[PDB]
């Protein structure tokens, strides 16, 4: 997946990621 706010890219399978940042590292 692919954030604005962190600005990164993440291939396949690497979804989980992804939802710890919107979680509280994306504030
Ligand atoms: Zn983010």
């Amino acid at each position: 997946l692919t954030c604005g706010q962190c600005q990164m890219n993440f291939p396949l399978g690497d979804i989980l990621i992804f939802i710890e940042h919107k979680r509280k590292q994306c504030n």
